């Protein structure tokens, strides 16, 4: 067979869900997308109008960069280990993507690596918490405050993750969480923004909505928007699934703390850092550090004896459509010796055993 | 209760594929996509290679107005009877939105209406089929075959339409299609698109991919594209709503022709005029036309006893978001003497009854 890195878990819970919402003949943007950002707020923290619905994390990420006006001549700095949709919905503004470097045990930036690219140039931040680490956040956080600078979590890899119980995502100015089929909460698609100010989080509501503002059928056009919203059976879903993710994340962390037992002992393998004081994760990916010269081949192996595994993510600093970047040795040294293995609530203990094993047999066999 | 203009129609047959898709595990982009796609274009008479899933038909207009490299200087002429998204894909690229007339029984525009806005700026002409009547289509193309000019189809109405056998969408340069929740074939939200020459489907699927193109993890970028794909959540969904499409659309015919033998003969109402010889319609909208003095009063008058009716599209040539526009008597006229009445497969018998019966009463009352 094949064990796969990623995997969402849906079932009857979310198809009686779905049901309801065939049955109300309402599959548009309504009542249960009010109740999944009220149910998503409480989550986070915040107040429910500062929640938005929205089609994906990367039309979130799109419209963060509209909102907060970046353009020609400005500078956003984001870390190499970045989601491509980042440095695009940057670079399509006309604004430059400068890429920071992040440590390469844990593929976060720390808050000296941020600084290092701040300039009169840089009007935005974006971060996200590698695996559902936090990493450095509280102290970029802390730093992009003090420069003036708003700082955007893409908060895709820890819907769960929280510093000293404050949530990811609300640390910033503007958060945003990914609900495609490879992340934890999952509705198909589906994506949320998170705004520090309430007011931002009404042009948002009218962004996302084609840029109108309302015999009833006459509109106004604030902005020449796209439809960047959700529906309400992805809504309905969102909400079942955030009943669930607490069990999702606990099946997590037990996978990911059997895999430490396995594999603590192995030379020329590094598990995961621990997490610091305070800090808890989602548990989205489990990486293992390893020597560039066997990673490719530890991969090919793998995934000749059934076990999935990639990387994440792609430095992006190394993608010339970006333009005239610098060295980052640390996303460079992560992007040759990292790789992902599986971890998602769907592995079974088999699954577990096998994948633990294979990693054992292949670091044997190449060193 | 409440009667409603749009209204879908999904049930077990749609459960029982998401149901599926949901075991499977597999809920993205994946082999769901590839059947949708195949399907909708053998439904269109095209070849598979030609057709590309998008997230939704707002995007799909967005992302042609990208592929066809509209820009500053450049205008893009589309009736000001055109949804909103569609002025807005050209605005936001930076060009001029140059909005033409419609003929007011059909609220669509003649060749000679295009052909009055056409100028040395003109890099493409967007239309649709209102209410799925396809109109002076083939005159319209045929114009901008000779002008040089690309015709984009906004078929949201005419998912079904089709002129000698021709399906609506596939006559010009471009087609995109709406599954929204207040369409016909419905999927929740999804778009489609269609292409005339395939190497420009091959740039769309890159562009809705992030731009990104060909160990295995790593790409390269070559374009800022933003995340514009369905799932296969939403395409399972399709072809089961694809395999009831024309169901739906006899069903809506039988009640547009109750509706025409009910409203025929009721002086101060214009029914729908008949279909040109050759033309089919997907029967998206039944519009009835009565003096403005009483449109508004009709409105509220049906709202009061539970008929929901509205007004599609608002003329956009009257947004003051698009610039400096001038006069459209027939865009104008029809905003103010057109009313759209339930037409869905969702109506029964009884419901058709009783929009017949207050339309009949509210403008004897009115008069
Ligand atoms: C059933 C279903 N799941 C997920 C999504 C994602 O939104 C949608 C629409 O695309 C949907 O209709």
């Amino acid at each position: 067979g094949m064990i796969n890195v990623f995997q969402p878990t849906l079932g009857e819970a979310e198809l009686a869900a779905v049901r309801e919402v065939f049955a109300s003949g309402w599959l548009g943007r309504g009542p249960r997308t009010k109740v999944f950002e009220a149910d998503f707020a409480e989550h986070l923290g915040v107040g429910a109008e500062q929640v938005v619905s929205v089609s994906c994390c990367t039309e979130g990420l799109f419209l963060s960069m509209e909102l907060l006006g970046v353009g020609p001549g400005d500078e956003v700095v984001l870390p190499s280990i970045s989601f491509v949709g980042a440095a695009n919905a940057i670079a399509a503004r006309g604004a430059r993507p400068v890429f920071c470097d992040v440590d390469p045990a844990t593929l976060n930036p720390t808050a000296d690596h941020v600084a290092e690219k701040l300039g009169p140039r840089t009007k935005a931040v974006v971060v996200l918490h590698y695996g559902g680490y936090p990493g450095d956040l509280v102290a970029i956080a802390e730093l992009c405050r003090e420069r003036g600078v708003p700082l955007v979590e893409d908060s895709a890899c820890a819907v769960a993750s929280q510093v000293d119980g404050r949530a990811c995502g609300t640390l910033g100015d503007v958060g945003v969480w990914s609900f495609d089929a490879m992340k934890i909460l999952v509705t198909g698609d589906g994506g949320m923004l998170c705004f520090r100010d309430p007011e931002l989080a009404e042009r948002a509501r009218k962004l996302a909505s084609l840029g109108m503002a309302q015999r009833w059928w006459e509109f106004e056009v604030t902005a020449f928007g796209r439809r960047s919203i959700s529906n309400d059976v992805a809504a309905s879903i969102g909400s079942v699934q955030l009943r669930r993710l607490p069990e999702f994340v606990r099946r997590r962390r037990e996978i990911a703390e059997r895999y430490d037992q396995g594999l603590s002992t192995v030379d020329g393998l590094r598990c995961p850092p621990p997490l610091p004081a305070g800090h808890t994760s989602s548990y989205y990916f489990y990486w293992v550090r390893m020597d560039a010269s066997v990673r490719d081949a530890m991969a090919r192996r793998l995934y000749d004896r059934g076990v999935y595994t990639t990387f994440r993510y792609a430095p992006l600093h190394l993608v010339s459509a970006y333009g005239h970047e610098g060295s980052l040795p640390g996303a460079e040294r992560a992007a040759e010796e990292t790789l992902c293995l599986p971890l998602h609530q769907a592995l079974s203990d088999s699954d577990v055993e096998t994948v633990i094993g294979e990693v054992r047999a292949g670091l044997a066999a190449l060193t």
